[PDB]
């Protein structure tokens, strides 16, 4: 079995902080985490699509950087390395190598995670994630 799950993280201004933590910790896709997750014994996440929809004013400044942390060993953002322009937005496809979408997991467990965290002005709109994630699952419950 193989299923496409679109969700999205909206209202972001320039300071916004938080996480996805992709299994059944993944409050913002219910759809996921409750149903299709309760069915099978296995999943593996083999793609995850990462998309930053840009609000901002045209006048506006600073970049939402983001974090892929494969093993769920990272609280909050530490690495700067990767960054979406909040005037532009941007978009990063990650493929199953490098977010832990190779090994099959039981459903009870978490695969990996994405953190973001902004440097701009908190009084700005900012955008919106649009997140994309390809699932393989096996074994019904």
């Amino acid at each position: 079995s193989s299923e496409t799950f679109v969700f999205t993280k909206d209202n972001l201004v320039g300071n916004t902080q938080g996480s996805f933590t992709f299994g059944p910790s993944l409050s913002d896709c219910p759809a996921f985490k409750d149903g299709i997750l309760k069915a099978y014994h296995e999943y593996k996440i083999t793609s995850i699509l990462l998309q930053f929809v840009s609000e901002a004013s045209s006048t506006s400044s600073g970049s939402i950087a983001y974090e892929l942390d494969p093993h769920c060993k990272v609280s909050s953002l530490q690495s700067y390395v990767n960054k979406f322009q909040i005037t532009k937005g941007g978009a990063k496809t990650y493929q199953a190598r490098m977010i832990n979408g190779v090994e099959w997991h039981d459903s009870s467990e978490d695969q990996c995670r994405i953190l973001w965290k902004g440097n701009g002005k908190s009084s700005d709109p900012a955008g919106s994630f649009r997140v994309t994630i390809k699932v393989a699952l096996q074994n019904p419950k």
